[PDB]
C-alpha cells in the first residue's frame, strides 16, 4: 500500500486513452516502458509494451489499440504497470515501480441455468433437516438453527457448524492504550466487550423448511442477545437446488445505539486441509476496506501458509476484499464477499499473546463476510476509522453460492 | 416467472432484464410471498452494469386505481427531502393531504419524495420498510413531456414511486454534474424489502 501510494507516475484513463503524468522532478522517463493487459474475469485477452517518454512532471498521451470485447459474461478489467527494463544501482532487471487498474466494459450475465432434472430429498427429523442430493448430503440442526454438517461419499466436510460471525480478532488499531489493569472507554475492543459482542449467545427464533417443484428453501431466524438486550438479528434463506448449489441469503439488522460490528458474516471449519487457495477477486496482497488500492483484481493462486500473515502479536489478518470467487480443496463460494482462510480460530488470535505459541488446529479455520470494517491508522491510541468504513447502515443483505467443483 | 406453495404461504420468483440494443443495463430478481396473515413481501436485489451511467433511482412504480384525501406516513418530513438534502427533515408521523405530496414547481421534474419512510398508509393500503416514497396525481412521464405547471392534468388514480435507493440532486451550480460521488447509485448491486399489506 505505501509503494502503492508513493508512485511517481499517475493515470487517468479517459474513452480508450490513458493519461500518464510524471510526478518526478528533476529526471526524464528513459528507463521506464509501460505494459497494458485486458483481463475478463482473470483470463487475458489482449497486452502489449509501449514505451514512456515523459518530462519531469510532464504529460503524455497512450493510445491502446481495439481492445477485444467478448459476449460472454463478466467484467473486463485493465491493469497497467511500469517496469524498468535495465538495472538501476538500486534495482533488478524487470522492477515494477508503479501499477493501476480500472473496469472497462461489462457483460451482464443473463443467460438461464438448466432444469434441475434431479430434485433433492428432504428428510424431517425431530431434531435435524436432512437434504440428499445424490452424493451430495446437508444436515441442519434444528436446535441450533445452523448448518451443522456437510457430506460427499462418506467424507464429513465441517467439523463445527457455519454459524454467524459478529466480531473480529482485535487489531493493534482497536485495543488502543488500554490493558488489563487500565481501561479506555474510547477503544474499540473495550466497547466491543462492554457491550457483550464477544459474549452474544444466539438464540433460535425460526427454523422452517419446505420443498419447492425444484428445490428445498430452509428458512433460518435467529437473534443474538446480551443481557437482556438484542444486538443483532440475523434471518437467513437456504436454497438446495437440484444441480448443487446452496444458495444462502443473509439479511443482517443492527441496533444503532450498540457499538458497530466489525464484521457481518459468516464463520466456518472445514474438516479438509488443502495446499492450494484459488481465489477471482483482489489480491494478491492482504487488503481491507480502507486498505485496498494496492491489491488488484485478478486471479491469485497462493499456498495457504501465505494466506496467514505472521504478525508476531495475534489478530484479525489474512482478509481478501472484493472476491468474486474462491476455490479451496473440493469447495468453490461464489458471490461478493471478504474471506479470510487460515489454520487458526479467531478465539486463539485473541487469547494468544506471541506467534510462536500459536497452534494449527484441525481442518481449516474459513470466515467469509458479507461487509467487513475498516482498519485505522491515524494513530494507535485513538478510533482512527472513518465513518465511511464503519458498519453503520443498521441493515445489510449478502448472498453466498456454496458449491463443489 | 415461476410460483410454489409453501406450507402456510405462497411464493412467486420473477426475474426481468433490461436491454437497450442488445447490451443489458440492469437485472431484476423479485421475490414475492403471500402470508397468510394478508403480508405482501417482496424482496428486490437489482444488479447493475459497471460501464452504464448510475441510475437516478432503483425501486418500483405503480398507480393505484384509488384516491385519498390524506396521507399518513411515519418517517422523515414532513418537507421534501432528498438523500443530499434530509438534514432538515425529522423522523416523526406526519398526516398531510394529497395536495401537498406535489411540490408546485412550474417546470416540471421529479418533487415530493419523503426519504428515511419506515411506514406509508394511504387509504386501505400500508407499506412497511425502509425506503424512499413519492406519490402524486402525475406519472413521471408527464412531467418529462410537459414544460409548465398549469399545462399538467392529474390522471386517474393515484401515481405512486416507491424507491429503495435514490440519487442525489446536486445543487452546486446548473451546469455542470455538482453530485457527489457518495450521494450517486454506483455500488452495483442493491437489495430492498417491501410489506404491502391492508391496513
Amino acid at each position: 500500500e505505501a509503494k502503492h501510494q508513493q508512485q511517481f507516475f499517475q493515470f487517468r484513463l479517459s474513452g480508450q486513452t490513458i493519461e500518464v503524468t510524471s510526478e518526478y522532478l528533476f529526471r526524464h522517463s528513459d528507463n521506464e516502458l509501460l505494459h497494458w493487459m485486458v483481463a475478463l474475469d482473470g483470463k487475458p485477452l489482449a497486452s502489449g509494451e509501449v514505451p514512456l517518454d515523459v518530462a519531469p512532471q510532464g504529460k503524455q498521451l497512450i493510445e491502446l489499440p481495439e481492445l477485444p470485447q467478448p459476449e460472454s459474461a463478466g467484467q473486463l478489467w485493465l491493469t497497467v504497470r511500469v517496469v524498468q527494463p535495465n538495472a538501476t544501482a538500486w534495482s533488478e532487471a524487470g522492477h515494477i515501480s508503479a501499477w493501476q487498474q480500472w473496469r472497462l466494459a461489462e457483460n451482464l450475465s443473463v443467460t438461464l441455468p438448466a432444469a434441475s432434472h434431479a430434485i433433492p430429498h428432504l428428510t424431517t427429523s425431530e431434531m435435524d433437516f436432512c437434504i440428499e442430493l445424490g452424493n451430495k448430503r446437508w444436515q441442519f440442526n434444528r436446535q441450533s438453527g445452523f448448518l451443522s454438517q456437510m457430506w460427499i461419499g462418506d467424507k464429513k466436510q465441517l467439523l463445527t457448524p457455519l454459524r454467524d460471525q459478529f466480531t473480529r480478532a482485535p487489531l493493534d488499531n482497536d485495543i488502543g492504550v488500554s490493558e488489563a489493569t487500565r481501561i479506555d472507554p474510547n477503544a474499540w475492543v473495550e466497547r466491543w466487550k462492554a457491550a457483550g459482542h464477544y459474549q452474544a449467545e444466539a438464540a433460535l427464533l425460526q427454523c422452517t423448511a419446505d420443498t419447492l417443484a425444484d428445490a428445498v428453501l430452509i428458512t433460518t431466524a435467529h437473534a443474538w442477545q446480551h443481557q437482556g438486550k438484542t444486538l443483532f438479528i440475523s434471518r437467513k434463506t437456504y436454497r438446495i437446488d437440484g444441480s448443487g448449489q446452496m444458495a444462502i441469503t443473509v439479511d443482517v439488522e443492527v441496533a444503532s445505539d450498540t457499538p458497530h460490528p466489525a464484521r457481518i458474516g459468516l464463520n466456518c471449519q472445514l474438516a479438509q486441509v488443502a495446499e492450494r487457495v484459488n481465489w477471482l477477486g483482489l489480491g494478491p496482497q492482504e487488503n481491507y476496506p480502507d486498505r485496498l488500492t494496492a491489491a488488484c483484481f485478478d486471479r491469485w493462486d497462493l499456498p495457504l501458509s501465505d494466506m496467514y500473515t505472521p504478525y508476531v502479536f495475534p489478530s484479525e489478518n489474512g482478509l481478501r476484499c472484493g472476491t468474486r470467487e474462491l476455490n479451496y480443496g473440493p469447495h468453490q463460494w461464489r458471490g461478493d464477499f471478504q474471506f479470510n482462510i487460515s489454520r487458526y480460530s479467531q478465539q486463539q488470535l485473541m487469547e494468544t499473546s506471541h506467534r510462536h505459541l500459536l497452534h494449527a488446529e484441525e481442518g481449516t479455520w474459513l470466515n467469509i463476510d458479507g461487509f467487513h470494517m475498516g482498519i485505522g491508522g491515524d494513530d494507535s491510541w485513538s478510533p482512527s476509522v472513518s465513518a465511511e468504513f464503519q458498519l453503520s447502515a443498521g441493515r445489510y443483505h449478502y448472498q453466498l453460492v456454496w458449491c463443489q467443483k
